[PDB]
């Protein structure tokens, strides 16, 4: 039907019916009398399957044999949401499929909701890792995702009288048509022992070993028969683990929980010995697969000229002594050389100043799981600090500062500063945070070493954040500038020349009311609520955390009510106010702002004077799948979060991406972008990095803004006094106690110019056209966004491979 | 290239070339120039596979369409083996994946010798029910087997030092092509709680719960299209299950182990409560499933009708009290009527008189686990005795005897009585064991119920044990007499016939020789010892246990050794004496013999003055895979259980089937082995069951026998000095005190009639012609023997079923 889906040929559509048919039968065991949407669905998952895989062995073939430098990518976390649909997009057999589909008598929509999300990340971090292989397959790069293939993903959140219940993601209950186990090419991986030193070395001995089993996934590249692997890591026990008889069986439980669950934590770093046992896991199997794959082409010299390893923050980190030990250890290579060969492999990107978020793992802790690699940490350490010493002498502060030892009650080692001394290249994720590193947390280190530092910024996939959740964007925009800006997004550029042209703007304003009303349906039959389309569709959706500021939204809530209530009669701009997001299961803070929110929607939404003026939505289990469908339905995208805490952000470019305004502080990329669309296509507000600075040197008191704000006062005084929760009144005084006494992140210091700017934006929308012009000119400008954009200056400026988009042939 | 394993079209061979090249392409994602030997057999079980699904959806649409009796057979143990070669033997497809693989430049034997075992059981009941399942197939009855999918099947048994090492055996590692899981018909089971009771009826409330998930494995019935399913059910958590966060995930396994390892014990009764929780959980799920099929074929007046459930020992025994539970607390039928369909539904195999064996759970594990399950059975229990009391007025010992509810220390349910009283069909599983059961262990309930008590004489499956394991033999035999004998085995009676016949002896006789110099080069490439394929091949294989008397086995080795050594250049007919079997992981004497085996295998093997006249070897991991090899090379069969001990035996039939002759006792199956035969055609030697009993009234006193018997007392001697053990002169000490003063199972009381009867086969040895002569008679009256004669005995005198040959359409 729609142009960006491909071509439905009559011979492709009889083949794919055919397959469909065979799958049915054979591969699932059914016939048409007794087959389920289920059975449907993977038939069609299995059929798409088949044309991949022609693809996968040929591009795996062709890199044996051209031998291009290879890019690891190691990564905790992958966060894929669903596959099929993905898949199809990148194949160009959408409209096909569909086709197909429909002559069979089936939906293929329909069939593509039952798939479960991939959800093996937390985020933001765990999905630029996705938006990144998807960017490294369609420039043609020699790219490898590494990580674990957890049996469990992030919690399912389940919302029960307001407040999060978490419920277990078994998200392979029912099996994982893109995955091929490779038993194969299971190696061993060990923990504990002791070191022995001998004549010839020292030998890491007396060691428990868990074995890496790999699963491979293909990553396709956008219609360039390019197929990349992702090779996640399970962990299965020895078959003679503790080996009365029944129990050392039992207990082989004890070795696979390695890669049982991952740990729901975004931006908090928890300190546990099975997140280390987690780090070092993925690190040490992958690390043989490279060295393996590196002799399968003695000298070790051409290492860094095949291999380029990306530390995705630092929880990979034990790569830098991993690969220290292996090089020293058993290739018996002297240190200097292993240690250049080290420096010139790795790459470090830092995510987060956060100082709560940052790995600093306690010695004892290393000590007894990894003293081999303690051993190295300490001889790294000195090294170091030698050369320290010889370029600021006598500066003794500075090498306390810098030490990768951190001295107190319990020693720690600093994984951060590890990863800088053992990189070649280090790098922020937006510029404002990239300067950050420089001035404040790395400074010193950016003093001894200033040609390390570098900046870039994140970026999103266009395939699956503009061509697969808004075909009717894509369509519309391809109408006028073909289909080249999907993987060259900075051609929408040329939208500019479509901001005065009466019918685009008619036909962007008419696609998001369309991804409006279908937004409204999916809520009403799903989670038995209504909402009125025409009013303002205003989303602050991920992770919930006192530093993104969903209690800044939660006050303008209530100051919109109070001001209703006041001037019942007057008119007012009607919003549909929606946040959703996970809290980690221990954050009692987020919990809280999660049950006030409900709370809030709980007094708003049957308050028969508001109407349908305002309702206040808790969007439940944020997910991948989920920023599919309300992203698209967005008017207005809240990006809030206290200048200098939010890295880079890229919910925010999503949001760009499909045509909603964006209101927000000058943090991460928020500042890019609104140098991209212009500050006055922007909805910018708030404390700069530089005031919070200047608050902070003078001391923040919170109550100097409750006793000058009385719209400010009145809200806390209801929170206090119980009118959001009538039966239990002090149900928010942690939340009151927190905002008047204990701020980190200045709620109240932008609170008044924030409510001004959202007057500013309701302004706007009364005036439809404007609004739409205004949307173009932030959809023109969201070209630097593209993850294409982030992965070719890796490629260039860290990994020194050229990114290309050539075809391999079909 | 031979007649028995049927056509090799160049239609077909050039299909399933293909189908090869699409699996190996598509299925496993390798292509020729990366492929491992594994691969190619995966290839090969997808292509053999494929052939296989048709047939069974056709099966059990015609199952759903005719509507007929189906029969449930439930069995804590399928001990199924490898499936590529049976599978492809009962489709007729041997020949043509030979060429098909022969073209494409592979060995199909090598291939096979790839796939594991599925070692789902312990020895002769898990066989059992895998030959009944192969039966019931052949036989078009619309028969289940159900089970549970163990993850870890019975252990691999390695030998260091001359002990016996345990190794979990990792089955699915690798996938199991064969299976279908069916996760939409997960069901929940139950434990724990308790037990409320309201106005109407009894309501078990609080429970725990935990998912059934089945696996469906498809058995081909013999060139008929049958393709019946074996239900596997494996164990998972709920999603809600404990739901700190991380904790209440990895606790998921506490509810998953129930379904992890197999109990390695054969012939005796541990009592642990895991093993009651796998036996509730096997028997909850499948009854739920008997009835959803049942329901959708309020009146269970008809269910005895349409549905019978065998009970595979005492195992399933929850079986009775959980249909009263459904019936009277779910469907709400009053006591009486459901009583009565239950008792019509039920049957019980009993496969043991052996004490130790018999299940006898403590009531305080019952009164936890399962408390309404406790509550019907005492009602049970009451109505029973009350029968009896009617029948037997003022019997108070009677009643004492027959009670469900044993007293003492602690109180403890006797699971073979509430079977008696549950089930319309109690039968022992040869002449000599059935009668047994009337007039011992259950003589009270044969007096009451004489109805009820039958025999029903094991088999074994004539394909897996006859046309897969020996096609040589297969083949020479189809030459004479047609292949009808493979589905109807009565016709190799007809080989009676060819008795004298030169020709028809030279090919007998040159069969057996071809599979001794197949078995001694699998010995020498697998486990580097060599042997002279001209001895008397003399084999013991089954599991290690006292009652079987390997340690009988032991004294005439040694025996042997001990006259070479006197007489060292008289003329002895040289043996080859192979023992084999697993020992239970806790049955210290059962370990204590298999290092003894050994040991002698250290001494005899290594004198030169014996050179290579007596061999002793103990044959490692015996298992279905090695059984297929070594009985059909086996020249002598070892079945020598004390009289009364081995219910009927199964391994004695195979021997007999492929051309060894049998020592043994006249115990179990041999009594009717012998009879079919003839005596003179069987060496049988020992005490017959009244022999043991007129022993057992007097005193058994070992001392005797070791005063009279000269070369007795020298291998006693040997034993306690050390002679066996020069390092550990001690080492044996527990066996000779066994022996002389604990010994249950009189192994002395038969020494001097069984190296008597040993002689008279090494006379008959010595003249091949005769030899011969004497196999053929065996092998002709082993027609009673197939398990296709004792599964028609059970459809038409237990289940009211016809069995029929008749083909479904292909
Ligand atoms: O489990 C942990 O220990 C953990 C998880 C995520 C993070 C984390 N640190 N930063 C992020 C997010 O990364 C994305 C991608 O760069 C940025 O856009 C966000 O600004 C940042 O918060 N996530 C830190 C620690
Ligand atoms: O795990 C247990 O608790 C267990 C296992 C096997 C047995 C068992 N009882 N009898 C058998 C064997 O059954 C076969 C098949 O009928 C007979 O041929 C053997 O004689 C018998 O020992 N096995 C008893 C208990
Ligand atoms: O000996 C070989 N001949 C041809 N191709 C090979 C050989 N070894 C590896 N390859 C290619 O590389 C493999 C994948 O690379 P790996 O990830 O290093 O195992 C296969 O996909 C092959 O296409
Ligand atoms: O509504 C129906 N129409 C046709 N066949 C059915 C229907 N329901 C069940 N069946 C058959 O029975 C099913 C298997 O039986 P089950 O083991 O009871 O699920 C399928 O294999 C079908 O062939
Ligand atoms: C993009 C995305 C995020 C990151 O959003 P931010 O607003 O940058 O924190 C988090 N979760 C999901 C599911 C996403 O798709
Ligand atoms: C047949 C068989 C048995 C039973 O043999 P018995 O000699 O009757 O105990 C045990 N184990 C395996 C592997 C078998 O094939």
């Amino acid at each position: 039907q729609i142009s960006v889906r491909g071509l439905a040929g009559v011979e492709n559509v009889t083949e794919l019916k055919k397959n469909f048919n065979r799958h049915l039968h054979f591969t699932l065991v059914k016939d048409r009398n007794v087959a389920t949407p289920r059975d449907y669905y993977f038939a069609l998952a299995h059929t798409v399957r088949d044309h991949l895989v022609g693809r996968w062995i040929r591009t795996q073939q062709h890199y044996y044999e051209k031998d291009p430098k290879r890019i690891y990518y190691l990564s905790l976390e992958f966060y894929m949401g669903r596959t099929l649909q993905n898949t199809m997009v990148n194949l160009a057999l959408e409209n096909a499929c569909d086709e197909a589909t429909y002559q069979l008598g089936l939906d293929m929509e329909e069939l593509e909701e039952i798939e479960e999300d991939a959800g093996l990340g937390n985020g933001g971090l765990g999905r630029l890792a996705a938006c990144f292989l998807d960017s490294m397959a369609t420039l043609g790069l020699a790219a490898y995702g590494y990580g674990i293939r957890y049996e469990f993903g992030i919690f399912n959140q389940k919302i029960c009288g307001g407040w999060q219940m978490e419920e277990a993601d078994d998200w392979l209950r029912y099996g994982n048509p893109w995955e091929k186990a490779r038993p194969e090419f299971t190696l061993p991986v060990h923990f504990y022992g002791r070191v022995e030193h001998t004549s010839q070395g020292a030998k890491w001995v007396d060691t428990q070993v868990v074995l890496a089993m790999p699963y491979d996934t293909p990553v396709p590249g956008y219609r360039n028969n390019v197929v990349n692997t992702m090779r996640l890591w399970s962990a299965k026990a020895p078959n003679d683990f503790n080996l009365g008889y029944i129990q050392a069986v039992l207990d082989r439980n004890l070795a696979e929980n390695i890669s049982r669950v991952l740990y729901p934590n975004d931006n908090f770093f928890e300190g546990k010995e099975l997140r280390l046992k987690q780090e070092y896991f993925v690190v040490a199997a992958t690390l043989q697969d490279i060295i393996r794959r590196f002799k399968s082409s003695t000298n070790f010299d051409a290492f860094p000229d095949k291999v380029a390893i990306q530390l995705n923050d630092t929880h990979p980190s034990l790569a830098i002594p991993e690969l220290m030990r292996v090089l020293v250890d058993l290739e018996r290579l002297d240190w200097d050389k292993a240690w250049e060969v080290t420096v010139k492999t790795c790459a470090y990107t830092n995510h987060t100043v956060l100082p709560e978020a940052l790995e600093r793992w306690p010695v004892h802790l290393l000590e007894t799981l990894l003293p081999r690699h303690l051993q190295i940490i300490y001889e790294i350490n000195q090294r170091f600090l030698n050369r320290v010493a010889a370029a600021f002498p006598g500066d003794v502060d500075r090498l306390r500062r810098m030490s990768l030892v951190e001295e107190g009650a319990v020693k720690r080692i600093n994984m951060a500063h590890l990863c800088i001394a053992g990189s070649h290249a280090v790098n922020g994720v937006a510029r404002i945070h990239s300067e950050i590193l420089k001035k404040t947390i790395f400074k010193d280190f950016y003093e001894l070493e200033p040609h390390k530092f570098q900046n870039k910024t994140n970026g999103i996939t266009p395939r699956r954040w503009l061509v697969l959740c808004n075909p009717g964007l894509a369509e519309i925009i391809a109408e006028r500038i073909g289909e080249e800006y999907i993987s060259d997004l900075d051609q929408l550029r040329k939208l500019l020349s479509y901001v005065d042209d009466e019918a685009f703007i008619r036909d962007v304003a008419k696609v998001k009311q369309e991804n409006k009303l279908k937004f409204a349906a999916y809520l009403e039959r799903e989670y038995k609520v209504h909402i009125n389309p025409n009013s303002l569709f205003d989303v602050q959706v991920k992770r919930i955390h006192e530093y993104k500021r969903q209690l800044l939204n939660c006050l303008h809530v209530i100051t919109l009510y109070n001001r209703i209530k006041k001037e019942p009669n007057k008119f007012v701009v009607p919003r549909t106010v929606m946040i959703g997001g996970k809290a980690a299961p221990g954050y009692h803070m987020a919990k809280m702002i999660i049950k006030l929110i409900t709370a809030i929607g709980d007094v708003v939404n049957h308050d028969p004077v508001v109407g349908d003026r305002l309702r206040v939505i808790f969007l439940e289990n944020y997910r991948v799948s989920l920023a599919e469908k309300v992203i698209p339905a967005a008017d207005l995208s809240e990006q809030i979060s206290t200048a200098g805490t939010e890295a880079s952000g890229t919910g925010n470019m999503k949001f760009m991406l499909n045509g909603a305004l964006t209101i927000g502080t000058m943090d991460g990329a928020n500042v890019e972008m609104a140098e991209e669309a212009g500050e006055e296509n922007f909805f910018i507000f708030g404390m700069r990095v530089e005031d919070v600075d200047r608050l902070d040197q003078r001391g923040y008191n919170a109550q100097e803004y409750y006793d000058r704000i009385p719209e400010l006062r009145q809200i806390i005084e209801q929170l206090s006094s119980g009118f959001f929760s009538p039966k239990q009144p002090d149900l928010f005084k942690d939340i009151v106690n927190m905002l008047m006494h204990h701020d980190r992140f200045k709620v109240f210091a932008d609170y008044e110019e924030y409510v001004k700017c959202q007057e500013r934006v309701s302004a706007l929308y009364k005036n439809p056209r404007e609004w739409t012009r205004m949307v173009i000119r932030n959809i023109a400008t969201s070209g630097k966004f593209s993850s294409d954009r982030t992965i070719a200056q890796y490629a260039r400026e860290i990994w020194g491979v050229e990114p290309s988009r050539q075809r391999l042939p079909a």
